[PDB]
């Protein structure tokens, strides 16, 4: 439907192994949107050319204020292109590099935003499993806006593992090649929220070997200026046992988020 000479880009918004994410407006509309830039030469190289138009599937037919819009894509020879909503607000990573620290408000609030947001996925059988603050943009309103659905995936299901990937926001399961359905993106929010009271995850290490551990014992400690609700709900999301993980709702009604969910 699209084709390049539809677009005047603009600034360069970031990077990825497969190309750069370029501002770009739509030349008779004015409209203005992000346009990722990947090569299919490196993406079947790399052999991930699935995981492409699968990220475009089930991004395609999401519809939330707390997830990224895609709007389509195309192709050329050189290159694949999918046409992005545009976050005016850069990355959570990027605020938090920014503040070092979020507060308890702040932090709640994107919880709240994150928990909806995957709640409306899970409805569907889409699981992320790939949520991480580089992963979150900003939307003008301030709000998160869940990006990258490249590992996203349907059904309760078992991947095609390689190891090679940053272990952070993996849950146990997950990394210890197991039976994984949809709980892992609780796994993740508990990670998150973490990350955002105390700065860096919870689980964080030096190397791949010694992470695999740390996570696969769930060995965390928390300084003392994270708050007890904090404590608890952290605690309750980042259980070994799937099972045990509480069901998105119930974070919505804990008691620590309603005090502090701004939004
Ligand atoms: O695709 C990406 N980003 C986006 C998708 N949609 N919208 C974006 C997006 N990222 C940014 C980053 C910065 C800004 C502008 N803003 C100005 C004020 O200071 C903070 C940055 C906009 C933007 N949109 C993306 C981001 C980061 C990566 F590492 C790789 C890809």
């Amino acid at each position: 439907q699209w084709a390049l000479e539809d677009f005047e880009i603009g600034r360069p918004l970031g990077k990825g192994k497969f190309g750069n994410v370029y501002l770009a407006r739509e030349k008779q509309s004015k409209f203005i949107l992000a346009l990722k830039v990947l090569f299919k030469a490196q993406l079947e190289k790399a052999g991930v050319e699935h995981q492409l138009r699968r990220e475009v599937e089930i991004q395609s037919h999401l519809r939330h204020p707390n997830i990224l819009r895609l709007y389509g894509y195309f192709h050329d020879a050189t290159r694949v292109y999918l046409i992005l909503e545009y976050a005016p607000l850069g990355t959570v990573y990027r605020e938090l590099q920014k503040l070092s620290k979020f507060d308890e408000q702040r932090t709640a609030t994107y919880i709240t935003e994150l928990a909806n947001a995957l709640s409306y996925c899970h409805s569907k059988r889409v699981i992320h499993r790939d949520i991480k603050p580089e992963n979150l943009l900003l939307g003008s309103a301030g709000e998160l806006k869940i990006a990258d659905f490249g590992w996203s995936v349907h059904a309760p299901s078992s991947r095609r593992t390689t190891l090679c990937g940053t272990l952070d926001y993996l849950p146990p399961e997950m990394i210890e090649g197991r039976m994984h359905d949809e709980k892992v993106d609780l796994w993740s929010l508990g990670v998150l929220c973490y990350e955002f009271l105390v700065g860096k995850p919870p689980f964080e290490a030096n190397t791949y070997q010694e992470t695999y551990k740390r996570i696969s014992r769930v060995e965390f400690t928390f300084p003392d200026f994270v708050t007890e609700g904090a404590r608890d709900l952290i605690s309750r999301l980042l259980k070994h046992n799937p099972s045990q993980r509480p069901m998105l709702r119930e974070v919505l009604e804990h008691p620590w988020i309603t005090a502090n969910s701004s939004k």
